[PDB]
């Protein structure tokens, strides 16, 4: 964790990405990630994970799934010993094709709260306590231009 905060923000990652955490997500942590979805996306994830571990498949603590089939919608859940759990969708969704998007995911003591280009998206409540998220993946069709780390 860098003492000029600048200096933990993350530009131009690959896709597919899988990060270290550069400190433990206490309440009022915010996570900022800018990109853009490129023409044709199906679907793109931003998954807060506990490690790395491909197989088997790591916990997903929260599992942030947009999808742009038909309308479009949201896709949230939690991973635990390779079962998904119950989705939580939401079909408000700001995010389209070949459009640019700023998420902010504030944790919250109870929550997850994500809002995208300054709006509120959605709500996600704890199911796996958040001191075991120390991993970022992101997967799927978009492009990242940075993340960045606000911790309290
Ligand atoms: C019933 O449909 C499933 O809904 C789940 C959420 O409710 C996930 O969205 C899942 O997709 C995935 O399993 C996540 C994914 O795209 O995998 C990429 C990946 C990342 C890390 C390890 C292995 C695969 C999708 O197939
Ligand atoms: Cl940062």
């Amino acid at each position: 964790l860098s003492l000029n905060n600048l200096q933990n923000i993350i530009y131009n990652p690959v896709i597919p990405f899988v990060g270290t955490i550069p400190d433990q997500l206490d309440p009022g942590t915010l996570i900022v990630i800018r990109g853009h979805v490129p023409s044709d996306a199906d679907r793109f994830q931003v998954d807060l994970q506990n490690g790395s571990s491909v197989k088997p498949r790591a916990d997903v603590a929260f599992h942030f799934n947009p999808r742009f089939k038909r309308a479009g919608c949201i896709v949230c859940n939690t991973l635990i010993n390779e079962k998904w759990g119950r989705e939580e969708i939401t079909y408000d969704t700001p995010f389209k094709r070949e459009k640019s998007f700023e998420i902010v995911i504030m944790v919250l003591k109870d929550k997850f709260q994500v809002a995208v280009n300054g709006k509120h998206t959605l709500l996600y409540g704890h199911r796996i306590g958040p001191e075991k998220i120390d991993t970022l993946g992101i997967y799927g069709k978009v492009n990242i231009h940075s993340i960045g780390f606000s911790f309290s």
